[PDB]
């Protein structure tokens, strides 16, 4: 799509680069919304397509008249705040509900010039934010991952790939779902959209979920038919890390029972660790609450290494098929390598109400308060504040 001339005001956010001998130096950072959020439309109101779909047939015959006929609306401040998207400092906060609407938003950061996403390198790096999760109910998502999407949106893939970065234009994941435009441009041909990804922290008040998911194939890929599938070029699943799906389910949760108190401020620290050669092996996860190192438990249940965190031998042992069919761990580092951009959501599903993450061995809720419709009865405006990211060398960022 093509951008209108209205003022983008991305939010201000201050995020930190971290040594052990320097500690962390403040960066200027910005939130930048998905493209989507923005608000792309034909003249005459309609709009150019819906997720899952290809583009406007009528607005979008080809590429070049998709550019033209689909404009771009800039977001200004209030356009942000309506959005569901304020910052504050070093503080994000996002919003689900607006006025009764459904904001539901997506963010990625940006480079401080606003026109590169800025690209992490992990492997080898560690991770840290704090998190307020308690305005989160069951069937809630406040996720915190990273995706191997252009650093410039995919404006140098074509002539007509005008959005960028600024605007918030080029997502992809392990899903390979449909979208009516890959790159900044019409997705005519109705593609997958695919690329590694790197989910960190998918979460509610009552659960969290830790997981890698490997694509055979470097950077943004349009699928086609069964690339796109469960046996194609991503792992759709992941090779994931619940503490209650391993059988210890007083680790975390609300109130004094559990080990990390979701009613409360925490720290999550995450730490990518590499061999010799440089290749990712495992991923470390540790908790800081009151001042208090919180470390992950062992696996309690038996199969799974008794290991605190993820490896080969883990996701093996887990039936992460596909992860290990797809590269498993340095598969995974290989992307982290390359760089990967920041995404930040607040979500909910009423296809599946979150139970992935918070039913069953995932979770204590039951079949139906997850439910949409019964999230906002019990949490009215479901929201999550994302916090003081610092990302630098093991051991120096929490
Ligand atoms: O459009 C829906 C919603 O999607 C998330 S993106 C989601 C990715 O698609 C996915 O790769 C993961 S969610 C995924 C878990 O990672 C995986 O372990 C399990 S088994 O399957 C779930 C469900 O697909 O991570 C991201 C982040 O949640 C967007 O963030 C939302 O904005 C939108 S509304
Ligand atoms: C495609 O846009 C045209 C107008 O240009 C509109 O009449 C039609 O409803 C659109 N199709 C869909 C599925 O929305
Ligand atoms: C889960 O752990 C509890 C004790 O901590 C144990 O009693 C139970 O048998 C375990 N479940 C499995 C399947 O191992």
């Amino acid at each position: 799509q093509t951008p209108d001339k209205a003022k983008e005001q991305h939010p201000k956010l201050e995020t930190y680069r971290c040594t052990k001998a320097s500690g962390c130096k403040k960066q200027t950072n910005y939130i930048v919304a998905d493209a989507g959020i923005h608000g792309i439309r034909q003249k005459n109101g309609a709009g150019c397509g819906d997720w899952g779909q290809k583009p406007n047939a009528t607005a979008c015959p080809d590429e070049a008249s998709c550019a033209k006929n689909c404009i771009l609306s800039g977001m200004d401040s209030n356009a942000y705040k309506n959005a569901g998207i304020t910052t504050s400092g070093n503080k994000l906060r996002l919003q689900q509900l607006i006025n009764n609407q459904l904001v539901s938003p997506r963010v990625y950061l940006l480079e401080e010039n606003k026109k590169k996403y800025e690209m992490l390198h992990l492997t080898g790096t560690e991770f840290s934010f704090d998190v307020e999760m308690e305005k989160l109910p069951c069937g809630m998502n406040g996720a915190l991952y990273l995706s191997e999407m252009p650093q410039d949106g995919g404006k140098s893939t074509s002539r007509n790939s005008k959005a960028g970065a600024y605007y918030g234009a080029g997502y992809c994941d392990a899903q390979c779902y449909v979208t009516p435009f890959i790159n900044g441009v019409g997705n005519i041909k109705g593609q997958g959209v695919c690329c590694n990804e790197l989910d960190i922290w998918e979460a509610n008040s009552r659960a969290t979920h830790i997981a890698p998911h490997p694509c055979s194939k470097p950077g943004l890929y349009g699928c086609t038919g069964d690339e796109c599938g469960s046996s194609g070029i991503c792992d759709k699943a992941g090779c994931g890390w619940n503490h209650n799906r391993i059988n210890v389910t007083d680790f975390y949760g609300r109130g004094k029972q559990y080990k990390v108190d979701s009613t409360r401020k925490f720290t999550v620290t995450s730490q990518f660790v590499a061999n010799k050669q440089g290749d990712l092996i495992e991923l470390h996860r540790h908790y800081i609450q009151d001042n208090k190192v919180i470390e992950s438990a062992v696996v309690n249940i038996s199969g799974p290494p008794k290991i605190n965190f993820i490896n080969d031998k883990y996701c093996a042992a887990t039936g992460a098929n596909e992860y290990m069919r797809l590269g498993g761990t340095k598969q995974m580092g290989d992307a982290m390598s390359r760089g990967m951009v920041l995404a930040m959501s607040v979500w909910w599903s009423e296809g599946d109400f979150m139970a992935w993450l918070d039913q069953g061995v995932a979770g204590p809720c039951d079949a139906t308060e997850g439910d949409p419709k019964n999230i906002v009865k019990v949490q009215p405006n479901p929201e999550v504040t994302f916090s003081n990211i610092r990302i630098g060398e093991i051991g120096s960022t929490s």
